[PDB]
């Protein structure tokens, strides 16, 4: 049994929302660990080569430059290669729009097992005691985070959910 | 430079006698050490408690320390100076064990926050997205060896909360 976790983030130009400028991908193939999960996270930052003027580096690899016409096939290869895929988003509606605008048809993919939106879970956690504590500590620290990079955005999203999922599982078995 | 020390703790008691402490798990993250990537700066310790001085641990080598010295080890870890965030799973049980070792963590005045993941997971039990992850992990049924190891238990606890806290912060900005 194997599942491919795919975290995705896309950015659009501030002054022209029809222009998609970067794609962040963070992949975790459980088949590659079936024992230290975060070492097996494959991250990619894709800068749209036609729109690199439309305006941070990539902290988990080297940023790629790809033409807009080639982006869709890259996304299709990532998601469809068919092995079951779990999509992880923050703000699912916004990112699904951006993916469509790049020429990829998510609906065509028959191998999507689940879609996870952290924006829902974090909203849900907004009235959580322990979650609020963590926020206060991070708010106190005011840590300055390279920060708009879609590649980083996707990695942090995947690490957060995988770390949470693994822990909840292990603690439930004991 | 403002800094906080995150300390994840797990203790284990003997199966047949909950008065006998057998293991202590510590996972430390000093934010001052990042002010690479955050999880690379996590310092883990596994202590098997020997009663007298004359599975495995996947994040280092297990230490052997006598019961009489454990309290000071914990106190040194927590304490005094810099603010400490305590991270537990089942806070009451672990605080009990520590007290029985002669150290009163609650007495420590440098405690900024105390986080109990067992509460959050209870709260997340009726979460839509959390349930999705659970079903996938239940299907995969990935076998993690040495899951009862108190050292590993603390590392997974800290990684889960730090990864969650960092992400929640960045996405809110
Ligand atoms: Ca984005
Ligand atoms: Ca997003
Ligand atoms: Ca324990
Ligand atoms: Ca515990």
């Amino acid at each position: 049994k194997s599942v491919v976790f795919v975290a995705i983030d896309l950015e659009a130009y501030e002054l022209d929302q029809s222009i998609i400028t970067e794609v962040g991908l963070a992949i975790l193939d459980t088949a590659e660990i079936t024992k230290n999960w975060f070492d097996f996270i494959k991250a990619r930052h894709i800068r749209v080569k036609e729109f690199s003027w439309a305006q941070e580096y990539f902290d988990f690899g080297e940023s790629e430059f790809i033409e807009v016409a080639k982006i869709a096939s890259v996304l299709k290869e990532t998601i469809e290669g068919k092995r079951p895929v779990v999509l992880v988003f923050h703000d699912q509606s916004q990112d699904l729009k951006y993916i469509r605008m790049l020429g990829y048809d998510v609906a065509s993919a028959d191998n999507i097992l689940e879609v996870v939106d952290t924006r829902e879970m974090y909203q849900y956690l907004s009235r959580s005691n322990n979650a609020s504590k963590l926020s206060n500590v991070c708010g106190y620290l005011d840590i300055p985070w390279n920060m708009h990079n879609a590649g980083n955005d996707a990695v942090y999203t995947l690490q957060a959910m995988m770390g949470l999922a693994i822990d909840m599982r292990q603690k439930s078995l004991e």
